[PDB]
Parts: structure tokens; sequence; C-alpha cells
């Protein structure tokens, strides 16, 4: 029957947010989500369904659809609208544009394919980011419709006192930095994700935790105030970049895992340059730090013999690829 | 005689910016241009002769400047430096400039030539783009020579009354949308260069119609303020993306049609972002969500057989290129 | 010896930022630093030296960093870093940054060259530019560790009495500008780069100071305030585009000669306009005008026989071009 087959393309999509492809770790992510708030649950299954959809009627490539390429991009752009909203919880009009925008994933990461095909590259996040940012951008705060919560450049020299640091949140920080990369901000959620992702594959969760700590040390160089250490917000971009240059995109070895560590800081310190920057327009900064982090470390071209780079047809998990370099 | 085949050279240049290549349709052009306001006219006029003789000396392709590519720029150039002007009419040290960056405009339309044709994709506007932002960033409102006039962001919710919005009006903003193009805003030159239009090709003035229509109907589910739709700022964008996707660079088809029709709705949002987030430094948003939606619909890539990309040797006008597909 | 080849190719990587390679430019330039500010100096050559060793770890190119192409990135970091301070000399704290930041030229540097190697393309100065930028809009003024200076947008009509513009100053704005490449403000440190560039080649001298009144010369005619033509800020852009055009990379002939004359006037308004434009952030305009003037004028492609552009792998010095254009 062709409907249980749609909801396994809906389920692995919703998986894919984090590269594992397994409908169980898709059930457990949902589980999440509706733990979190039931509304933006609602939202994101609804983003994903409409964005399948969508690239099944422009008839793409058969085994990208089923493989669930295009429908992580979805599920974001529905919670992220969800999240960035000021009237509230069940305000049902906000159905509407989430129907519209959905539907410009599939064609976006479909254009940016052909452009990064010449040096076989992937399109990791952006088309999301772009979707979002139109939106965020298009209605604004002063919308008698749609209206926008408020971000705003700082003003005055921040006040911080170092003897009132406490241990207990700043390393609870992780859970909720990995749960972030939702939108979520509950600690349970953050573990939930955490076994999901070591359901599949325990490299992918080891490297979350490490990227997600890196994330959180990198922010105390720089005197960022507390409150957004303890929400988590800066430490979800740093856990991408190392999942992704880690074991995935290279054949993991030490020396790729020094060269993920630096990917992460690198992110992180991008992320604070663009929150900084796009705060004057009153945008939030969504998942750019790590789509430039990544693409500038996947261009790098050294001679040591070590740092091997798949190419894009062969991309399982990181065992796997381990073991297709290892055979031939 | 040279002279007058330069001087059909330049009214081909005028005859260009609507995807139209005829001298009688430059006449109506010049007409029309000559009943809005006699200094832009002559602004423009000397915008597109000056381009067209600076590509000449810099000795690109013959056939593209004698099909009148080189000159569709320089009268786009003269035209917004006119308009957005504080000095007030006949300001005669203005023609200064237009000189200046004029020249600017072969330069640049020859340099993204050499990047763009990997792909196989046209330059549709961004010279005029660039140098325009270039000139008017650079100027300044609080300048002492060739003072600009004022943009601001939004800085209160609007004030909006669904009782008094008047269909007249409303439907009358579907010419003063095709004839904002060139940056006037009397009905009596949008007929005109709606006949201009229909002189030449049908399918043209057509798809523009609908592409302004399109344009107008977007712009009232974010609640924008109604002088800014009755003026018809909000339609000038889409009828261009709509002419460029719909007939003349895919083989004419219904499938075409309704994704020409995307294209539109696509571009009027991205406008209303652009508008929104440029407003900061001033600037105003000038054929920037044409170009980008354009270039965004013509590297998508489908298996439906039906939907056919026609090589840019042969794009002439688009029942040409109907025959053409049909014949071989 | 290793560590006097060693030393030998951070003096040749000082010596690279105006296109001369030779240690005796290198140790000239080095005088000029130390006359200047010692402060300045000290963050400059551990700048330089920290990037050529992360290049030799990488284990880039052999003959890239014997010839210095890998140090002439990190001097011009450390000194725009120490330049934008606002905690004063001698703050030592600030040379731990220094150390981070400068691994990332290395990075970037080669990651761009794998994407213009396509068109043949060389990566200016864009590495300093992208770190530089991030770094100043990460910190911030309002920052705890490492504040910098004010820039505020423009915000009444400037001042202007031309009874009081003094010919001394404005001529001698031409060594202050060629002086600025590096960060310094004092007329004996531009002789002594003049100096410097002489030694090795008259051409590049020679089109430097025509670089430098060029740039002076075009910001009369928008009414520049005068503290800053005065300060050389307006002139700085203009010698490093009218050196890369004019000579070194293409074949010198009275054309390329036009053209670079052409080539310093666009690089000085879009200079002007940059300025303006990224006010609102907080930032200073640093080498982005040079980067996508010389870009730009690149990529032009004519039937003009005597332009003639030579392949990146013999481009050495403008004479040594000459005589290989001739011979063959
Ligand atoms: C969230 C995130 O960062 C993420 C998850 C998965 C990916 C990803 O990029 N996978 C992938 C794996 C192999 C090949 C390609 N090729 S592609 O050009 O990007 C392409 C995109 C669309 C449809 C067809 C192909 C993509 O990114
Ligand atoms: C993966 C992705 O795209 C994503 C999901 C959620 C986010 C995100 O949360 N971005 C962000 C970044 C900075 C500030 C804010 N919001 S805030 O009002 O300024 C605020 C700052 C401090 C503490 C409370 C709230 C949001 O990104
Ligand atoms: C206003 C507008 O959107 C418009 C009108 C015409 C075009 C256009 O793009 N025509 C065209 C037709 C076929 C081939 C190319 N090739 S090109 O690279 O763009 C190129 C530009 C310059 C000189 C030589 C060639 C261009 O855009
Ligand atoms: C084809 C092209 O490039 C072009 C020609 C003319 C325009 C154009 O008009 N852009 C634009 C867009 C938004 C606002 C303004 N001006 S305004 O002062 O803010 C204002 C807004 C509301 C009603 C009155 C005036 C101008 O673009
Ligand atoms: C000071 C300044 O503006 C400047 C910029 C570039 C140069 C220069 O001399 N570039 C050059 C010369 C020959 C070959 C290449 N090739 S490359 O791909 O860009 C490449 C960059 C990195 C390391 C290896 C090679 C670059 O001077
Ligand atoms: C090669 C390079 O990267 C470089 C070296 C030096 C600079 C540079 O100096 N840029 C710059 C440009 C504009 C303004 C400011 N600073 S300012 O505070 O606004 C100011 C304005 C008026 C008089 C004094 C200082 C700095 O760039």
């Amino acid at each position: 029957s062709p409907v249980f087959q749609f909801f396994d393309w809906v389920l692995r999509g919703t998986s894919q947010v984090m590269f594992v492809n397994n409908p169980l770790s898709g059930i457990l992510i949902i589980l999440g989500l509706f733990i979190q708030n039931p509304w933006w649950a609602i939202s994101g299954c609804l983003g994903t369904i409409m964005s399948t959809l969508t690239a099944l009627i422009l008839s793409q490539d058969k085994s990208a659809i089923a493989a669930g390429f295009h429908g992580y991009n979805g599920v974001l752009v529905g919670l992220l609208m969800a999240v960035f909203s000021d009237k509230g919880d069940y305000y049902w009009w906000l159905l509407l544009p989430v129907i519209i925008m959905s539907m410009s994933c599939p064609i976006l990461s479909s254009a940016l394919g052909t452009i990064f095909s010449k040096w076989d590259l992937p399109v990791f996040t952006l088309p999301f980011n772009i979707t979002v940012t139109l939106y965020l951008a298009a209605t604004g705060h002063y919308n008698l419709f749609f209206p926008t919560t408020l971000l705003q450049p700082a003003s005055a020299m921040p006040n911080i006192t170092w003897s009132e640091v406490q241990v207990p949140l700043l390393l609870r920080a992780i859970p909720v930095g990995i749960g972030q990369v939702y939108g979520c901000d509950n600690p349970w959620t953050g573990g939930i994700f955490l076994i999901a992702l070591f359901i599949s594959s325990p490299l992918i969760c080891l490297h979350a935790a490490i990227g997600s700590t890196m994330g959180m040390l990198a922010a105390l160089t720089i005197a960022t105030p507390f409150d957004s250490i303890y929400f988590g917000l800066c430490g979800f971009n740093s856990t991408l970049a190392c999942i992704a240059i880690g074991g995935m995109f290279y054949v993991i070895t030490w020396q790729t895992h020094l060269l993920a560590i630096a990917c992460a800081l690198f992110a992180a310190y991008l992320g604070a340059a663009l929150a900084n920057m796009l705060s004057v327009f009153g945008l939030p900064p969504c998942t750019w730090p790590f789509c430039l982090s990544a693409l500038t470390f996947l261009l790098l071209t050294t001679n040591n013999p070590a740092i091997y780079k798949l190419p894009l047809s062969k991309v399982t998990y990181p065992e796997a690829n381990r073991i297709y370099y290892l055979s031939q």
C-alpha cells in the first residue's frame, strides 16, 4: 500500500535532520517534540508532509525521495515559524503560510544542486535558511496579521559577575545544546534525542556531545552573558558541524577528529559574529554558521594521505564508510 | 550611413528592456517617457547613448551590439538616477555622473558573462542593480552636491481600515504596475507601453498583464499599506519574472504557464522581504527580486519532458521558439 | 640550517603585501613599521610567523610557502587587530586572539583556491578581509575583554568651506596614502615604503604613486570631508588595484595603463560606497573595494590583441613578464 510507504518517507525525512536514516529514530524525535509543545510538533509535521508531497509532484529523483533527503527542510521551517510568533499557542491561521513556504524547499534545494555538483558538494541547510530569513524579514514585528517577536542590538556594556557562575547549569548546557537543533529547550527532549542518535550509530552521538561541549566552552572567552549559555543558544551550531566533518564526509581518523574540533570552534565564533551583525534587521541567526563553516572545510585540499574525502555517492554512515574505505 | 545604423542600435537598446527587439516599440517607449517627464527622458536617452558608445569602444561582439543587448542598461540607470534626486527638475550638473556610471555597464555585463557561461545562463539586470546601488550608497542624503531622497525603516504599527478600500484604483494598479518598469507612474504611459508590447508579440503582453495582477494580489495577504499598492510599486518585479519564465526561455506550455505564475508569486514575496531589509541603509529595492527569482527558476532540473529549456543561441521570441522546437 | 630558511620565508611573506618578492624589501618594511609604533610591529610579526607555521603544518604546496604566498595575510591581520583597539598600547592579552585568527588564514586561502582555479584567478586578499570582519563583528565596542573603537554613520550635513583648502597637505596625501596600506600614517614610513618598492622594480613604484594620486583626486568630486583626505584613508585602495591591473597580471602596454587608471577610479568610488554602507554595523571598510574591483577587471574579455592576460604560472614581475611575452 502506497500510504505506508509515504509515512515511512516522512519519518525518514524527520530523522534526517541529524544525518540519521532510520524510522525508529524518527518516532523518537516526534515523541520528543510532542513532549516539548504540541503546537510546534503539529506545525513541523505539517511542514514535512507538504514538502515531501511537493517534491513528489515536481518529479525529482526517486531514490532521493525514498531516502528522505527532501523532508528534512520542512520540519525545520515549520518549527521555526511556530517558535518566532507573538500571537501565542493555537493560532490556526499560521498554518496557511506554512503550506506555502514549505513548497519553496524542494525548488531551492534543486537549484543549488546544479551549482554545487561541479565541485561535488552537498546542499547542507541553505534552503531552510533562505526561506526562513525571507519570511521573517517580509513579515516583521509591525505587522497586522503575523507579528514576530523582538530582537534588538545591544546598547550598553553587559553586567557580569564571575562570582555567581553555577557549575550545575554550565554542565547542563550540553543536552539542551543538542536539543536546540529542533528549537526545543527542555533537558528531557535533549536526552531523548541523544538516545535516538545512539540507537543508530554511536559515533554520531559522541561527536554531537563533543561539539556541544566545544560550543559551550568557546563562548566563555568573549564574555557572553550567562543567560544565552544557559538557554543553550551558543551550542547548537557546533554539533552539526562536528558531526558533518568528523565521521560522515571524511573517513574517520584522529587527524579528522582534530579537524572536526577546529570546525566546531570556528563555527562557534562565526555564530557569535553573525548573531551580532544580523540583529540590526531584527532577524535571528539560524544555521548560517554551520553551513558556511562546513562548506569551507570541505573545500580544503591537503597532501596528507590520511585526510580522504569520500564521493557523495557512497556516504551512508561512519562505520560503513570506514569499512568501504578499508576494503578497496 | 553609419549614423542611421547607430540610432537604430540605440532604439533597439531602448526597446530591449521588456524583451522586445523592434525599433517601432522603441519609438513608442520614448513617446511614453516624454509624456511622463521630459527631464527623465533626456537622462535615459543620454545614458543609453553613452553605454552603447562605450560598448563599441571596448570592442565586444558585433552581433550583440547590433541586436541591442548593450543598451538596455543605460536607460534604466539614467532614469533611476533622475528619479531619486532631491535637487528638482533641470539640475544640469546631474548629467556629469550619468556619463561616468553608464560606462560601467558594458564592463560588468561582460565580466559576469564569463562566469554564467559555464551553466548557460543570461545576465538579466545585475549590472544596472550594482551600478545604481553603488551610486546611491556612495552619495547619500547628507551630501553637498547630489543629495538623494529619504527612505526610512518602519517604526510603528500601520493603520489600515478595510472599509475604505476602493475597487477602482485596485483594478487601476495593473497599467501603472506595468508602467513602473521604467519608473513612470502615469496610467497613460502604462497603456502606451502595453500597446508597444502588443505590436510585437501578444504572448509577452498577456504574460505581463498576468504578472502585474499576480503581484497586486500577492501584496494583500501581508497587509501592505494601500498607498504602495495604488502607486504600483508592488507589481513591477512580477511582470519581468513572468515574461522571462513563461514564454521566452522555456518553450510555451501550460506547465510552464503555472511555473511562471509561481515565479511571479515568489518574486513578489522576495520583493517585500528585500524592501524591508534594505531600508536600513537608505537604499530602495530595484530589480533585485526579479534577478534572483528568475535565476533560481532557470537552474531547476526536472524529469518531466514538457519542461524544455532552450539554448541561449536560439531564443528570439515565443512564437519563433515554439515553431523551432516543433520543427526538429 | 632550517632556521635561516624559515626567517627568509617570513621576510618574503612580509614583503609580498605589495606584490614584491625580495628579503631586502622586507627588512625595509619592518624598519618602517618599527618607526611607526613598536607594538603594531610586534603584533604583525607574530601574526606572519604563526600563519607561516600553520601553513607548514597543514602541508600545502612547498613552492608557494617558499615564495611567501602564505605569509602576507598574517601581517595585515595582526596590524589591523592592533590598530582598532581601545585598551591602548601594550595590552599583552591581545596576543592571544592574534594567534588564533592567524591560523584561519592558511585554511581560507586554500578553500577559495579550489573555487577560483576554474577561471584561473588569484585569491587577492579575501582571507584577511573575512577574518578581520569576523573578529571585529564578534567582539564589538560593548565588550568586556577586547573592546573596539567606535564608528558611527553620518547624521548631519557636513560643513565644508572651500576657502580653507591647503595645497601643501593635499599634495602630502600621496606618501601617506601609499603608507596606509599597512595601517601607518606617518610620512616617513611612506617614503621608506616607496624606496623599498623602488629597489625591486620601478614600474610598481610608479603605478603606486599614480594610483594614490588618482584616489586622492577622485574623492574631491563628492565633497568628502577634508580630514579623511588628509589622513590618507581615501587613497590606499587605489594603489593596490592600479599595481595589480597595470603591470603584474597584464602585459604592460598603454591600453593596459589606461585600464589601470580606470580601475583606480572605480575602486575609489566603490570604496566610498562600502564605507558609507558598512558604518551601520560599526565595521570599517578594509581592502574589500580593491578585491572586488581587481576581480571584476580580470574577468573582462575583449577582442583587442594588445590586452593579453598572462597565465598564473608565469607572473613574476612586470619586466620579466614583458620579456617573456616578447620572446615567444
Ligand atoms: C541537515 C543536514 O545538514 C543534512 C542532512 C543530509 C544532508 C545532505 O546534504 N545529504 C546528502 C548526501 C549525499 C548527497 C547529497 N547531494 S545534494 O546535492 O545535497 C541533494 C540535495 C537534495 C536532493 C538531492 C541531492 C546530499 O545534509
Ligand atoms: C537550528 C535553528 O535554526 C534554530 C532553532 C532555534 C534557533 C534560535 O533560537 N536562534 C536564536 C539565536 C539568538 C537569539 C534568539 N532569540 S532571542 O530572543 O534573541 C533570545 C536570546 C537569549 C535568550 C532568550 C532569547 C534565537 O535556531
Ligand atoms: C531586461 C532583461 O531582463 C533582459 C533583456 C534581455 C536579457 C538577456 O539576458 N538577453 C540574452 C539573450 C541571449 C543571450 C544572452 N547572453 S548574456 O550572457 O546575458 C550577454 C550579455 C551581454 C552581452 C552579450 C551576452 C542574453 O535580459
Ligand atoms: C525597475 C526599477 O528598478 C525601479 C524603478 C522604480 C523603482 C522604485 O520605485 N523602487 C522603490 C521601491 C520602494 C520605495 C520606493 N520609494 S519610496 O520613497 O520609499 C515610496 C514608497 C511608497 C510610496 C511612494 C514612495 C521606490 O524601481
Ligand atoms: C598582496 C596581494 O594583494 C596579493 C594577492 C595575491 C597576490 C599574489 O601574488 N597571488 C598569486 C600569484 C600567483 C599565483 C597565485 N595562485 S593562488 O591560487 O591564488 C594561491 C593562493 C594561495 C596559495 C597558493 C596559491 C596567486 O598578491
Ligand atoms: C589595508 C587595510 O586593511 C587597512 C589599513 C588601514 C585601514 C583603514 O584605516 N580603514 C578605515 C577606513 C575608514 C575609516 C577608518 N577609521 S575611522 O575611525 O572612521 C577615521 C575617520 C576619519 C579620520 C580618522 C579615522 C578606517 O585599512
